[PDB]
């Protein structure tokens, strides 16, 4: 019943009338499968359910950028190295030579 | 879509024929919560679901009680101190003082 995608392409296109500055996202859960579950889907305890990160009252505003609440800040702030994308990206360099990717084009698919 | 319940009944009352010796168990997530959704659900990797670990196939044996698909040693295995449901209890009183039970009346509902 409970089936964990694989590849899930993550995109900008649900949001009603936007034109999106990138392209989709591609997210493998199998490169980040040592992580626990619930680091990155951090609201489990809360509605009891795994969801897009995107749903209504969640990381969807697409107006504001500096918002918690907003697309931009969400996956890219280097505050978090926890559950943000480029986040812990960043945070593993820290940590020595990591291919956890920076560079816009490698998360953003063209 | 994917919830999580909350309280699970786990029950041997799913084998053919079987004489239970013991009563029904009963597993919240939330005591559970800070441990990492895929220690326990271990096989998440080999199959990208979550299902019941007494799943065809997985630890379903009520015939054999020393085999890994064994009911029996699966659960209270004290060798496993990370997904065995006595052998984390065991394992986290040699780290302090635990409420984590061994007693057999406490997973055990009656
Ligand atoms: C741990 C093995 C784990 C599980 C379980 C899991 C499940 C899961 C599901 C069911 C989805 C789909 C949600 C939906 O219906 O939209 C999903 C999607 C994403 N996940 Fe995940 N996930 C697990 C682990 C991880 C980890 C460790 C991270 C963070 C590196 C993570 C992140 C994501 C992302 C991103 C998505 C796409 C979400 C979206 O907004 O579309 N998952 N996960
Ligand atoms: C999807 C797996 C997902 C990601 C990724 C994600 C990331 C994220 C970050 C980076 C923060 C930190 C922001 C900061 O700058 O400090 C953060 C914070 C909150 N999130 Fe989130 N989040 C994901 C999923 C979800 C979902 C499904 C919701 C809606 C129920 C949601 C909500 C929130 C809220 C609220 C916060 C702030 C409070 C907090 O827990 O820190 N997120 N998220
Ligand atoms: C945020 C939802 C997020 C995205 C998106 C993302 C993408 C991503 C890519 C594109 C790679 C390269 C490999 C691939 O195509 O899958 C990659 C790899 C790693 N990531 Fe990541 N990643 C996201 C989130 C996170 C988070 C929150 C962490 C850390 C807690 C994390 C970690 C990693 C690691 C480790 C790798 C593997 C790098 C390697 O050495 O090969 N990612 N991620
Ligand atoms: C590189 C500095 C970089 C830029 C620039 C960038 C832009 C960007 C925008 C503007 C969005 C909002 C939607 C839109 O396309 O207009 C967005 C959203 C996501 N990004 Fe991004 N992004 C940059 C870098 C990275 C990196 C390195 C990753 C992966 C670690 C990444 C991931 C994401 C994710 C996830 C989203 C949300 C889904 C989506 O709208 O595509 N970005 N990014
Ligand atoms: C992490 C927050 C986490 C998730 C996600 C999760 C989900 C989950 C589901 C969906 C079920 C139902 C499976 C079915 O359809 O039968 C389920 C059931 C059990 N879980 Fe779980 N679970 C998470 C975390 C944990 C942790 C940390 C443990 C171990 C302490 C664990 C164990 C169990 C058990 C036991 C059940 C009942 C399984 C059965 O055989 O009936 N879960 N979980
Ligand atoms: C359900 C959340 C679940 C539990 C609990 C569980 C426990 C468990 C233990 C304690 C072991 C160790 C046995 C030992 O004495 O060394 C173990 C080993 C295996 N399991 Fe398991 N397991 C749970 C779930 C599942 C599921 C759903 C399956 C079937 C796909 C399954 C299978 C196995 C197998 C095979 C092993 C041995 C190989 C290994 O990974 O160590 N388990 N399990
Ligand atoms: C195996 C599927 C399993 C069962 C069953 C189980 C049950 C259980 C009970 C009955 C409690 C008491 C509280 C409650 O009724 O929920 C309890 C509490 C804790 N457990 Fe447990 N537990 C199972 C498995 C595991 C595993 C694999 C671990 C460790 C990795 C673990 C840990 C804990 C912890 C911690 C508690 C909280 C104790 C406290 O201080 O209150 N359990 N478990
Ligand atoms: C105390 C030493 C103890 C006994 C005895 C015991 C017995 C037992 C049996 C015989 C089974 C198989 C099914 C049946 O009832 O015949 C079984 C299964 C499970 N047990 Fe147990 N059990 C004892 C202790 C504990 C403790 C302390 C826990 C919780 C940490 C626990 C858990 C479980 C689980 C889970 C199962 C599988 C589901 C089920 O069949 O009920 N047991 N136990």
């Amino acid at each position: 019943t409970f089936e964990i995608p694989e590849s899930v392409t993550m995109s900008p296109k649900q949001f009603e009338g936007y034109t999106p500055k990138k392209g989709d996202v591609t997210f493998n859960h199998a490169s980040h499968m040592d992580i626990a579950c619930q680091q990155c889907h951090h609201t489990v305890p809360d509605t009891y359910t795994i969801e897009s990160c995107m749903t209504e009252g969640c990381h969807d505003n697409i107006k504001e950028r500096t918002e918690i609440s907003s697309v931009e800040r969400t996956f890219h702030t280097t505050k978090d190295s926890e559950k943000s994308c480029v986040g812990c990206h960043r945070e593993l360099k820290r940590q020595g030579p990591s291919d956890a990717p920076l560079a816009c084009n490698s998360c953003h698919v063209q």
